[PDB]
């Protein structure tokens, strides 16, 4: 089984957003749509919608490999990673993708597919949006874990059953050096 990756505003206009930067410990390209960020360390990630969503909708977050030949391959965190003794009191360990500074937030493994993923309510904004601080907990590199292979986190709009309400995704580079492969990567992508 493949989650779909597919972009879908759906109803309430649904869209994920990155403020600018440029030392850094995570860094968005929209020219790649890919965020590079440390080991651990806070990815802010804006949420947008043009209307506001009924009460109990939610977002959840969801790792998958980005090559067709990876795809059934659940993401998780490596055998190192796993056994750090790094808990937040609410996350498992296999987890790669967290959710920081958020008390209700809950994860999920799924008793069918065996997917991870984390979901929080979705709260109107102060503002004009809401943000979501994400950690992730393994390096890209990680052997008998990601071991080099790219990565899409999707970011699923959902009501309280779970249903699809809206989608949208990024790929992740997990790297102790995100400004510098941020700029080798779009160097690459202009030669
Ligand atoms: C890390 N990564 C980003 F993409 C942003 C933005 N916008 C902030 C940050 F701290
Ligand atoms: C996992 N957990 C830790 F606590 C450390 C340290 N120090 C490293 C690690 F990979
Ligand atoms: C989630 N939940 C909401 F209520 C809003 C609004 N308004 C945005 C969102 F991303
Ligand atoms: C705040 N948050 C967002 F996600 C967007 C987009 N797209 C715009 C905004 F002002
Ligand atoms: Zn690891």
């Amino acid at each position: 089984s493949v989650p779909s990756q597919k972009t879908y505003q759906g109803s309430y206009g649904f869209r994920l957003g990155f403020l600018h930067s440029g030392s850094v410990t995570c860094t968005y390209s929209p020219a790649l749509n890919k965020l590079f960020c440390q080991l651990a360390k806070t990815c802010p990630v804006q949420l947008w919608v043009d209307s506001t969503p009924p009460p109990g909708t939610r977002v959840r977050a969801m790792a998958i490999y980005k090559q067709s030949q990876h795809m059934t391959e659940v993401v998780r965190r490596c055998p190192h990673h796993e056994r750090c003794s790094d808990s937040d009191g609410l996350a498992p360990p296999q987890h790669l993708i967290r959710v920081e500074g958020n008390l209700r937030a809950e994860y999920l493994d799924d008793r069918n597919t065996f997917r991870h993923s984390v979901v929080v309510p979705c709260e109107p904004p102060e503002s004009d949006c809401t943000t979501i601080h994400y950690n992730y907990m393994c390096y890209s590199s990680c052997m008998g874990g990601m071991n080099r292979r790219p990565i899409l986190t999707i970011i699923t709009l959902e009501d309280s059953s779970g249903n699809l309400l809206g989608r949208d995704s990024f790929e992740v580079r997990v790297c102790a050096c995100p400004g510098r492969d941020r700029r080798t990567e779009e160097e690459n992508l202009r030669k």
